């Protein structure tokens, strides 16, 4: 039943993006994506150096980075390349079809040119996965429907989960997975991604609220969690990437017996 | 009960921005916002200056604008300040509060310092409401929340839609309307703005779906009409223009008797 990342790798319906990233999962024993939320280039490349080796995806803000151009993209998939992790656009695509293909492709950000997972919500209708689906790219891309959200009042609950749940069935020829806080479907081939994540009990001043790595993971049968202040804020940075590391890796080893 | 656009710019609980535009629609007789759709500067704003006398909004959408420069907006808003229109930004911020506070102010786009609107998905909370107020800035600033959706399978109805009516009520120091497709809060304070809109039926290829002028205005009760592709892949853009502003104000005329 329970399967290792490096078994899920291989199943027969893995999608390209899945597979690739539960085998560097598997190699270098990490379950964590970076939350890189942060303004300046120079933070975003020394970030992904220092913590490439202990992550298995970085989690890019491309709205809020003041500096951004394509040559720093070009300079951060190098460095993906070379520690080996994914590249993740935090982009909240949430639009009627027509225009997440254009939000996707488009613009000075040009996403879909370097981000390999991106994430919709499902509220739009299942045309927000057909937008993006619709971009011609020659290029191995994931998308990750956000089935259940970390923060105060929710709506992301019930019978909304559920359907994000279906629209990905039925699109996984480029939905690999969820943002949740939970596993919320059976099927192996799909991951599960998981933000509201800090080692302590609490939240923010603003709606976050957080649990543990060994609760999502352990617990809640989640695969992968996103950790943005517990990592970035900390006094040390790399100390602190490590311990959520181990702790993630730990939770997810518990399950396999 | 149904009160004119001039009277409601009046209401003692009115916002100053609804209470502005209100009041330029009134001045004008337009209840029509452009959803300027295109990749070019040059074409904002030669649409902004073309059909601004013909509408009380523009909606920009800066993720698809390959040439955005803040001096491009600052062309905008001299267009709008002549033409009498307000600057509505596409963005659907839909993420927890941390996230969307540095979402509008930030990043390349610096969308706070020139968008008197934003709008905003209710799926993640409330928070997604504070964090947009935590901004500070020394301007009037207004925020529209999404309670439907007018593309197929949107899951934006029943209890979602009454969530969003409930936080708009709860947040109206910074909410002035929604976006619906059809009259949702009774409160005449409150702005509806409805997108799907064509003289046509029909919709797109990627769920859009349409309604005319007369539907959304006279029978749903909306008070303005969001219209793209109507106005912008028209033969005759000016042309269209006029005829949907024309279409929208005698339904909002009808209503009042
Ligand atoms: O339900 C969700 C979906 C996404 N994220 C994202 O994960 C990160 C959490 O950061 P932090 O609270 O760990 O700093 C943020 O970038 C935020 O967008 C959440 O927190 N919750
Ligand atoms: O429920 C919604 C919310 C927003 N819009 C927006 O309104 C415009 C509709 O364009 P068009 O179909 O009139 O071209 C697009 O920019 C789209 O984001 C919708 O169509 N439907
Ligand atoms: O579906 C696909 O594979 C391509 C890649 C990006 C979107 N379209
Ligand atoms: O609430 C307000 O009025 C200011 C304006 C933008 C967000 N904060």
């Amino acid at each position: 039943m329970e399967l290792s990342f490096g078994a899920r790798a291989e199943l027969p319906r893995i999608h390209p993006v899945a597979s690739k990233l539960l085998r560097l999962m598997q190699k270098k024993e990490t379950n964590l994506c970076l939350s890189a939320d942060v303004s300046l280039a120079r933070e975003l490349l020394q970030l992904a150096d220092a913590l490439g080796p202990s992550i298995c995806m970085l989690k890019t803000h491309v709205d809020i980075l003041n500096d951004f151009t394509l040559d720093v993209m070009k300079e951060l998939i190098t460095l993906a390349k070379c520690h080996e992790f994914l590249i993740f656009e935090d982009r909240k695509f949430a639009d009627i079809g027509n225009n997440v293909k254009k939000q996707y492709e488009g613009g000075i950000f040009k996403i879909a040119s370097w981000a390999d997972l991106v994430n919709a919500h499902v509220v739009p209708g299942s045309g927000v996965v057909k937008g993006l689906q619709e971009v011609g790219l020659p290029l191995h891309r994931g998308c990750l429907l956000i089935a259940e959200m970390s923060s105060t009042g929710s709506l992301a609950t019930g019978d909304y989960t559920r359907a994000a749940v279906r629209m990905a069935e039925e699109h996984s020829e480029f939905v690999v997975g969820f943002i949740s806080g939970s596993r919320v479907s059976m099927k192996p081939e799909f991951l599960h991604l998981t933000p509201g994540v800090q080692l302590e009990a609490g939240g923010d001043n603003l709606g976050q609220q957080y649990n543990s790595p060994q609760e999502v993971i352990g617990k809640r049968g989640s695969d992968i969690i996103i950790v943005g202040r517990g990592i970035i804020s900390a006094a040390d940075r790399l100390e602190a990437a490590e311990m959520y590391r181990k702790a993630a890796w730990e939770a997810y080893l518990s399950r396999l017996g």
